């Protein structure tokens, strides 16, 4: 199987290694985050990762995230590149609150999977298609 | 040649037609739903599916879902796993209404495709990246 | 390497051809767009493409789009099929503004990659799963 190296922000972050069979993986808030209605905050997720060469990760909310927390993800789907593999390259979930809300440290807030990056392409300009 | 088994909620749901291979497939509201501006409702899609093994489905709006139906999708992209294949595992579109709206039975509110699940990965903690 | 043919709206659009290595590609507003709070506009991107056969494109916001512009993409992830390849099939970004905003001509507003279309599938209706 493919290795992903993961570094946690600190010792209190919930470790997320288990036997994986192709399911998306839940990520968790690194700290309590309060968000007022119609405000935006980056929810830190407390993990940095070196993804497999030639891969990227996609991040979206969980199914019940809206019900529980009343937030939407402002970028729709977050794309994490194999190059965001630095020692300070921590992941976040960009949240817009549709109601006053609180997200607690340790809460599952979004989920990711990996995906092979697109193949090499060359764009060629033409005057007409 | 890959098969998806599909169960409809009832006889009144408009069946999905012979497909054009590879194109996303539109899904229809299973009943009339009224949603007031700033309200959230699960819009039933009136279908349950057994996806091929090792696949998942992704569900997103149409480009015109906002113009036609007044809603955004609260989970950004719905991910339907192979394991959501039970006889009562019906699909929904989680709608937040940005204006008052009357969605109708049969309205093509979103679209789906299948995709292979990500490979088996092993997360390994490291102190530093 | 696969080719994508690209046609620009006019001579003033910024050409986006360069060496590609699987990264998503930024697309840019074709003209100034003003969007008031709680309004929606299709932001023109000034490009039409013939994608490789058997492939589709996916379009999402850039990571900083919400901070810089206050817009969310109403369809979450836009899907451009291979058949959207006509001389007047210009791409757009469906934007809903959460605050009064201005996007300037040439601003990077979203990004795309390609992905192979789903395989041929046969839907088989069953009475029970
Ligand atoms: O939802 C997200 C999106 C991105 N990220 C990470 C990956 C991304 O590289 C980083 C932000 O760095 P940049 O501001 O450089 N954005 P990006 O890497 O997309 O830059 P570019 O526009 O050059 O591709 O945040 C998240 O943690 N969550
Ligand atoms: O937009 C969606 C998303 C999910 N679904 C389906 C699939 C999902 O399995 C189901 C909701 O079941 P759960 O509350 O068990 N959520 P999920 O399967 O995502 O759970 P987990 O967090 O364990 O992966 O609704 C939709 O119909 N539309
Ligand atoms: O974000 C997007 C989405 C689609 N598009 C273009 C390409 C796509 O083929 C076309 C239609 O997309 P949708 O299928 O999401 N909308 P709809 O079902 O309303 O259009 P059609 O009736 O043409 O399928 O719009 C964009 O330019 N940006
Ligand atoms: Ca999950
Ligand atoms: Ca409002
Ligand atoms: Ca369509
Ligand atoms: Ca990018």
């Amino acid at each position: 199987t493919m290795q992903i190296k993961i570094k946690y922000l600190d010792e209190t972050q919930t470790r997320i290694s288990k036997i994986e069979q192709g399911d998306w993986i839940d990520l968790r808030a690194a700290e309590d985050v309060t968000i007022k209605k119609d405000e935006f905050k980056l929810v830190p997720l407390g993990v940095a990762m070196e993804l497999p060469e030639g891969y990227e990760a996609h991040v979206v909310p969980r199914s019940s995230t809206y019900k529980n927390f009343g937030v939407i993800q402002t970028n729709s789907m977050g794309v994490i590149d194999e190059s965001y593999k630095g020692d300070n390259d921590f992941w976040f979930f960009p949240a817009y609150a549709l109601r006053d809300t609180e997200i607690k440290k340790g809460d599952r807030i979004c989920q990711f999977r990996i995906m092979k990056k697109m193949p090499a392409v060359e764009l060629v300009e033409v005057e007409h298609l």
